């Protein structure tokens, strides 16, 4: 019988509000209220928005920094990286409407819808003093994410995730199995958004033979669950080098997490975009709910994270390495110092190997 | 009850929570939630205000953070952003944050001595911590430029034209005036309008609708006015203006303002806790309110440079171009009084 | 690229001293793992 603070100052606004609003309607705002200053990621659907809930989109992955609305990631094969969308900046406005304070869920209602709607955007960005309009139309394109290239005239291939989607450990497997010949990994993560855990731990298990390789434990001792590797890695020492960036997160930092504290691989990039939790969407009444995180997954050594992040092994950062057709040429290596030096980093591997065959 | 809809979700997040919550930590994040979620203005108060200044770093170059109500500093005539020179003969060219607070800051009654050079000032000014009318060179107007709305306001404005019985037209400066006590507003415009409505307060009550009305100690009734705002003038700002536009008693120059036409009725509510909300609006002669459309000036000039060939001078009237078209505006409204005399 | 001792100064101006303490802690990790 905690009410007594709540009912004394909602016994005080509806009382000498300059409006006539109802109960009902105060604490709803309450409700919502609560849910978004607990945290960034939590919402509150209504009689309404929860009953419609149960395709397209711009391809945005949005996530809250420091009170403000950024972009994490946006994906290849959707219209927002063609449009010229990039991650780090801030969101503004979206179909004229400010964006001063909402949850993810209605962003991403914003940005899904029917294909083929424009949509407009406003973004302010760090290099550009003036924030910029941007249109994106929608659509229902649907491009493959993971894609293994071999790299000329080295024996190291080029394994790039797109996104975590379903199946991508059938096709990492597949991939590495056409090249028996190959002698190394360059695991791309760069400007992934995210994908699913069930998948990122199938992913990682094919490197790793003995050791946990997460952990989500909540505050309560139940639902603590916990993944570990089994028996049957094919490949627990085949050399890997991982890429990561600024625009990783949400089981892209499972994967590099995971095989950074094994050392199965050097982490090489930038650091990540912290973001580690779990969100679901309890039911609370006859048809509202809350959506609220409950757990978030620490890396196998029982680090978190939310919001560190992952900090690689080597930092680099974007830019043209100095110089005096289904396959990596050398010409596209040199545009992005960061490819280089994935490969500088196989290149020494192999050395140790040799020296400690 | 009625406190069934929050009773069940209160629980829910106590119970599946990533922290553990107790309860008198959740009921203060649902009490600011619901503050902030019915008005931008209103806020929750915790210890109010009865239960100084912070410097940080931004772009390299010191800022305040956040200055308290309370603190006397506020009153004695300290100005924040400023270029500080000196504090208490200290080199303020490399400073700490935790030497900066316990030099700049220190027990009150008692005299600190700062050096500030200011932009404007050819020499720097001295000031000991223990609104005003200017002629303009040349030409008959003077220069009234109210910084801010505090008390004795319309005491000095009335006191320092009765100092200039040869007025013949003000540029009443509200550029940039955040507002201020709605009894000085009321008095200041009282003295140029003889009768009619100047505000109204209005909620959902039809009690407590306050209603001002003009008396007829009106000394200024005819004198010529060109008030200017801009978007950096609010609430007892936007009141003049409205109420001499309205009345047709002055040209508005400038840009669009910013609406704040409401009232922050502070009021406890427990031992130690207070609520800020909104209770009245302010309503101008006609009746359309300023938040938060504001107010349209008749004419609409942004900031600028005029284009090339004690008192203001001339060449101060060059730096922005709102001030010259004002001063325009009160040489039309001299010919227009001539012919008609 | 940008975003007594051997600081991080020197480190930055030339690349081909950066490259070489990459590929030591290249050099570093593989030991750990094969231990």
């Amino acid at each position: 019988h905690m009410f007594s603070r709540f009912s004394n100052v909602v016994s005080e606004i509806e009382k000498k509000y300059v409006d006539k609003i109802s109960i009902s309607e105060i604490m709803t705002k309450a409700i919502e209220g609560l849910l978004s200053n607990l945290d960034a990621h939590s919402a509150y659907l209504n009689e309404k928005k929860f009953k419609e809930f149960q395709f397209g989109g711009l391809g945005i992955t949005v996530g809250m920094r420091d009170g403000v609305l950024t972009v994490i990631a946006p994906l290849e094969g959707t219209p927002a990286y063609k449009a010229g969308v990039k991650s780090g900046d801030n969101i503004l406005k979206i179909n004229n409407e400010s964006t001063l304070s909402m949850s993810i869920d209605d962003a991403i209602n914003l940005m899904r819808g029917k294909p083929k709607t424009p949509i407009q955007i406003t973004i302010v960005r760090k290099n550009e003093p003036k924030p910029l309009v941007f249109n994106i139309i929608r659509d229902i394109i649907k491009l493959p994410s993971v894609y293994v290239k071999k790299i000329k005239e080295t024996p190291y291939l080029y394994v790039r995730v797109s996104g975590f989607d379903k199946n991508v450990t059938k096709s990492v497997l597949e991939g590495l199995k056409a090249n028996p010949k190959a002698k190394g990994i360059v695991l791309d993560l760069r400007g992934n958004p995210g994908g699913l855990l069930n998948q990122a731990v199938g992913l990682s298990n094919l490197f790793i033979k003995e050791g946990v390789l997460v952990s989500q434990k909540g505050k309560n001792k139940e639902e603590s669950l916990e993944y570990k590797a089994n028996g049957r890695a094919p490949y627990t020492n085949l050399p890997i080098a991982v890429l990561v960036n600024g625009g990783s997160a949400s089981a892209s930092e499972i994967v590099a997490g995971a095989l950074q504290d094994h050392k199965r691989a050097v982490i090489i990039g930038e650091k990540t975009f912290g973001k580690g939790s779990v969100q679901m969407l309890l039911p609370v009444n006859k048809d509202e709910a809350i959506k609220i995180t409950t757990a978030r997954y620490y890396l196998p050594s029982g680090r978190t994270i939310q919001a560190k992040g992952i900090t690689p092994d080597i930092v680099i950062y974007p830019g043209k390495v100095p110089e005096n057709e289904k396959e990596v040429t050398p010409k596209m290596i040199n545009d992005d110092i960061q490819l280089k030096t994935a490969i500088d980093s196989l290149k020494t591997w192999s050395i140790v190997d040799e020296k400690m065959d």
